[PDB]
DNA sequence: GCGATCAGC
DNA sequence: ACGCTGATCGC
């Protein structure tokens, strides 16, 4: 039906200065994975390049790695990634459709060409799924099927360029789409193909080692249960607590007794088998997730993992790491913070660097709420987690503890984004009437935050959305929900969003910031992560004193605000010991 | 596949 | 009955 040239060679007319470009990748992690076709739209007309015939002509890849020839793709980070696995490096991308559909709208989970087509009434291309398949049926189709749809897409990307913008210019989100969402999608695709290297062999012996420990916590619950059972059976486990122990049913869920972690604090008092549980479950978590999941990613041959930083998914700006997911790699207890000893710099004599900001979010709060006490607290750089914690377990700073203060953190972010008096005093495990009154006693100090919670409420149900620093936006459609329930969540996250979205913006404008200083200085350090609020490097010892020099510098001067941004740092031989 | 659960931010 | 995620597991 559409019209395009199925092409045997690269031409001329091909490499224009402007075009839509399709560099297909279909296995969902890009990583070494095959590129299946290519389509090319310009000025010219509509072509579709077999890979083999393209990627090996010296013209096409002239062309590809030129940044004065601009390219408009959707999801250029997919295709910029696996032409580096093909070693074919691609520049001059000008527009990512992908990451302009992101910017007008997170709820519509646009994942393919044709969900972003369908915003502006463009139905000229099928849905990625109705041509590959899904599951085990998945395929790449016969040649001129295959070819037509990469077209399609090419073609769609071409007409639709143009509206995307013009939109983005309404919502002031173009500079956000130009100057931010694309120069960090190419510093993303940097530090997927990068990867981080793994000590193999340490993390196999803390394999072997946590089996021996996860038998011996295994036979004490028996021993303690009197019998054996799937510890990890949901039903089998309510069982034994809940019908032949005779534990107080605390909570239900939808499909019989909850065991969550929480509740089984609360069931301590009455036998010692639910700490038992507890610590055989944090065992297994490691094992099953962060030692044999780990060792399922590794790329033997580089000993490297190579996760994908999702830029188009989270509905406040932030990212995500899937396959393998590098931010949430344990820290809180020493046992789990230990697999942290088996990321290591991928050259010898290099280091691991990491930087995070200091309460980052509760800072953007203070400066968008205007709180006199709150920028007060903080122009004087005041641990305002140590102060809760403080005022919550009644002792000085010096008697703090990690976990006292890890306690504090959930309150101080719990209430300014709507806890309730019972989710407080569920957490802290207080009477309902304390926590309603320490609520209470936290909007009288700080008044600026409590109108803000107010305001931005009224200003969502007004607009129908709320805004990020950077003009990011998410719309609230439950904001005027006649459902209390329904309601009340949206109005969560209308305060929320701003908060958490903002923070999201001034770290990924620091990562640019950050990338420009490391070339400008000529630097061989480079971003390996970033963890919502953290920055992970790693670079050659000789660079260590001026990194601790330029990092915190860069990521507090990112943005200037009405109060200081603050970053702590550190650097070691590995992850564990950069902190 | 989903809901529970738990690791991080 | 704070927010935002991803992986694993049993059902
Ligand atoms: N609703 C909500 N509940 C939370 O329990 C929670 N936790 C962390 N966050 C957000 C706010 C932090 N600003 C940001 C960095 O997460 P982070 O752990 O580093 O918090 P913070 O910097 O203050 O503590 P720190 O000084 O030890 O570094 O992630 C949260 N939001
Ligand atoms: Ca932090």
């Amino acid at each position: 039906k559409m019209a395009f040239t199925l092409a045997d060679r690269v031409t001329e007319e091909m490499l224009a200065d402007k075009a839509a470009l399709v560099v297909e990748v279909v296995e969902e992690n890009y990583h070494d994975a095959p590129i299946v076709g290519i389509a090319v739209v310009n000025e010219h007309g509509r072509f579709f390049l077999r890979p083999e015939t393209a990627l090996a002509d010296p013209q096409f890849v002239a062309w590809l790695g030129d940044e004065t020839k601009k390219k408009s793709m959707f999801d250029s980070k997919r295709a910029a990634v696996a032409l580096k696995w093909k070693g074919i490096e691609l520049c001059g991308v000008s527009f990512d459709l992908l990451l302009a559909a992101y910017l007008l709208d997170p709820a519509q989970g646009v994942d393919d060409v044709a969900a972003a087509a369908k915003m502006k009434q463009y139905e000229a291309v099928r849905p990625d799924e109705a041509v590959y398949g899904k599951g085990a049926k998945r395929a790449v189709p016969d040649e001129p099927v295959l070819a037509e749809h990469l077209v399609r897409k090419a073609a769609a990307i071409w007409e639709l360029e143009r509206p995307f913008l013009d939109e983005l210019r309404r919502n002031e989100q173009d500079r956000l789409l130009v100057e931010l969402e694309q120069p960090l999608s190419s510093i993303l695709a940097e530090m997927e193909f990068a990867g981080v290297k793994v000590d193999t062999k340490r993390l196999e012996q803390m394999g072997k080692e946590l089996a021996e420990q996860l038998g011996t916590v295994e036979q004490r619950i028996y021993e303690l249960a009197g019998q054996e059972f799937n510890i990890n059976s949901p039903k089998q486990l309510g069982v034994i607590l809940f019908e032949k122990l005779q534990l107080p049913v605390l909570k239900k869920t939808k499909t019989g007794y909850s065991t969550s972690a929480d509740v089984l604090e609360k069931l301590a008092p009455y036998h010692e088998i639910v700490e038992n549980i507890l610590h055989y479950r944090q065992l297994g978590k490691l094992q099953s997730t962060y030692i044999e999941g780990l060792l399922k990613v590794v790329r033997p041959a580089t000993k490297k993992v190579h996760t994908i930083f999702n830029q188009a998914l989270t509905q406040t700006g932030r990212l995500s790491s899937t396959e393998p997911n590098l931010q949430n790699i344990p820290i809180r207890l020493e046992e789990g913070r230990k697999i942290r000893q088996a990321f290591v710099p991928s050259e010898s004599d290099w280091l691991i660097f990491a930087a995070d900001y200091s309460q980052i979010e509760l800072r953007v709060l203070a400066h968008i709420a205007e709180d006199d006490n709150l920028m007060e607290a903080f122009r004087r750089d005041l641990d305002i987690h140590t102060k809760t914690a403080m005022d919550i377990f009644q002792v000085s700073e010096d008697e703090v503890t990690p976990n006292m203060r890890r306690q504090a953190k959930a309150v101080n972010y719990g209430i300014v984004y709507g806890i309730s008096d019972y989710g407080l005093a569920q957490n802290l495990n207080i009477s309902r009437k304390e926590a309603a009154e320490f609520i209470e006693r936290y909007f009288e100090s700080f008044p600026g935050v409590k109108r803000y919670m107010e305001n931005i409420v009224q200003e969502a149900k007004q607009k129908g959305y709320v805004t990020t620093l950077l003009h990011r936006r998410r719309y609230l459609p439950d904001i005027t929900s006649r459902n209390f329930n329904v309601r009340s969540f949206a109005e969560r996250m209308a305060m929320n969003t701003p908060i958490q979205g903002s923070a999201a913006d001034i770290i990924k404008k620091a990562m640019i910031d950050l990338n420009a200083r490391l070339k400008e200085e000529r630097l061989q350090a480079h971003l390996l992560l970033q963890v919502h609020d953290e920055l992970i490097l790693e670079a050659p010892k000789e660079e260590m004193e001026r990194l601790c020099r330029l990092v915190p510098e860069v990521m507090e001067q990112a943005v200037t605000l009405r109060v200081p941004l603050k970053v702590d740092y550190h650097y070691g031989s590995t992850w564990y010991d950069a902190k």
